[PDB]
DNA sequence: ATTTTGACGCT
DNA sequence: AGCGTCAA
């Protein structure tokens, strides 16, 4: 009752860029605007496999993981950009230029925690405040929010899609309360007009659109966020979430895609996030743990508590190179040869991150897999990073990574490596 | 033969 | 530390 939690203290929102890596290529190339197009890496191998899918693209069935001779196969008219190789290996400067692109636009506006290359989140719970005051008790316009919908409208007593978005933004403010100045719900859908203005300025400073999810916490954000793209955004408020969970397949909630979901439904027998809720909290902690427990307990009521964390920059910066079946390394030269790639990959980009953020990695992670292993990394060991040099680099991840090579004989590599990976970690402020 | 990335939890 | 999970 009047002690019992609701989780909706915040604002929260969750940008997500439409086909980002599709969006920078058309921006650069007007070709490839408006066209079921995709980007690939590489192109010897079966045409090179897909990376990002214009939605056009996905009308035809063409996915992410597809080869590009498999997609033509759907939709022979698909046109291709590729990315950028430098130093024989794929190279993604292009999309990291065009991220920070956006995530300095999003930064005028609120804190952003940086949550993938194309994705940040918000918290609006002071700008909502503010503009709040600003307001003072003017009524909220439909005119305000011209791409949201509003998750669970319209409901009870026009066939078009927009015509549908509307009528349930029409009910919504209809019944919105803006007297309260501390109704949650008022507080999102101020929260939507801020998002508004904020991909505006996205669209307007770069050319790309995004989907954006408004809600109480990150999770019901970011499932917000996906019900309706793209260019749109969608509010779930707190009272949508009974009926959003009841029919909602629990690997769509972040951090359930995985085995720890397979297990959620397994256990208990459940499919839908609602099902949830008739379990108590001991019951969760005893199959899922004292953490997942109390997390899947509260976050089934629609109740999060993560932070949106002050982060806007990586936390790393790595460089990673595959070498599949007969390309496996399989000499000792060659491997030399590549992790210098890698490490002069490395290099240019931590000297750039060096001059324009303030810091230095002070740490280099060096990680294999060995052709067999099934596991992601066979093998991981760091190294201290203490000179930005690529030839020092790449002969210190050898050091640390030389006696895992069974041969005898030392100019040959055993068991081949199917992977090399480096990563600078531990920033301190220089 | 998806590849190339980040972030965070466990022990 | 080194490994594993989950996600762009
Ligand atoms: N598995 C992957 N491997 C390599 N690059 C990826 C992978 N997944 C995503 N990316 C890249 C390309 C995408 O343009 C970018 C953002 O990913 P993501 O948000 O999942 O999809 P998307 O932006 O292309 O489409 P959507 O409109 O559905 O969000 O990161
Ligand atoms: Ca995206």
């Amino acid at each position: 009752g009047p002690h019992m939690a609701t989780g909706q203290d915040r604002v929260v929102a969750l940008v997500d860029m439409d086909c980002f890596f599709v969006q920078v290529e058309q921006r650069q190339n007007p070709h490839l605007r408006n066209k079921p197009c995709a980007v690939v890496q590489y192109k010897s191998w079966k045409g090179g496999g897909i990376i990002a899918v214009s939605y056009e693209a996905r009308a035809f069935g063409v996915t992410r993981s597809m080869w590009a001779d498999d997609a033509k196969k759907l939709c022979p008219d698909l046109l291709l950009a590729q990315v950028r190789e430098s130093r024989g290996k794929a190279n993604l400067t292009k999309y990291r230029e065009a991220s920070v692109e956006v995530m300095e636009i999003m930064s005028r506006f609120a804190v952003i925690e940086r949550a993938s290359i194309d994705e940040a989140y918000v918290d609006l719970t002071s700008a909502v405040q503010e503009r709040l005051q600003k307001l003072q008790g003017q009524p909220i316009s439909a005119d305000l929010l011209p791409s949201t919908y509003i998750e669970g409208l319209p409901q009870g007593p026009t066939v078009q899609k927009e015509g549908m978005r509307k009528q349930g933004l029409f009910q919504w403010l209809d019944s919105l309360q803006i007297d309260n100045l501390t109704s949650p719900d008022l507080q999102l859908t101020v929260g939507a007009v801020i998002v508004e203005e904020m991909r505006a300025a996205i669209e307007r400073e770069t050319g790309f659109q995004c989907s954006a999810g408004i809600s109480h916490n990150k999770v019901l954000a970011k499932l917000a966020c996906g019900l309706n793209k793209p260019n749109r955004q969608t509010l779930v408020s707190h009272g949508s979430v009974p009926q959003l969970f009841s029919q909602m397949p629990i690997r769509k909630i972040r951090s359930l895609g995985g085995k720890l979901g397979a297990s959620v439904i397994e256990i208990l027998g459940i499919e839908y996030m609602g099902e949830l809720t008739q379990f108590t909290e001991s019951q969760l902690q005893s199959h899922f743990g004292e953490k997942n427990g109390s997390w899947l307990y509260a976050m089934c009521r629609g109740i999060e508590h993560d932070p949106v964390k002050p982060r806007q920059l990586p936390k790393t910066i790595g460089c990673s190179k595959n070498f599949p079946g007969k390309t496996a390394l399989a000499t000792r030269e060659q491997v030399q040869w590549w992790l210098l790639q890698l490490a002069q990959e490395l290099e240019e980009r931590l000297t750039k991150d060096r001059n324009d953020n303030d810091r230095v990695a002070t740490q280099l992670v060096v990680s294999i897999r060995v052709q067999g292993d099934k596991r992601l990394s066979s093998l991981r060991r760091c190294c201290a990073l203490t000179r930005y040099d690529a030839h020092k680099m790449s002969h210190d991840a050898f050091t640390v990574i030389k006696n895992c090579n069974t041969s005898g004989i030392q100019t040959e590599w055993s068991p081949p490596l199917t992977m090399l990976f480096l990563c600078a970690t531990k920033f301190s402020a220089s």
